[PDB]
């Protein structure tokens, strides 16, 4: 249920944990 929205460089990235 916890979104975790990291960047790697220019590109943003959201990694969904539960």
């Amino acid at each position: 249920p916890v979104t975790w929205c990291v960047r790697i460089x220019p590109t943003v990235r959201c990694t969904v944990r539960x």
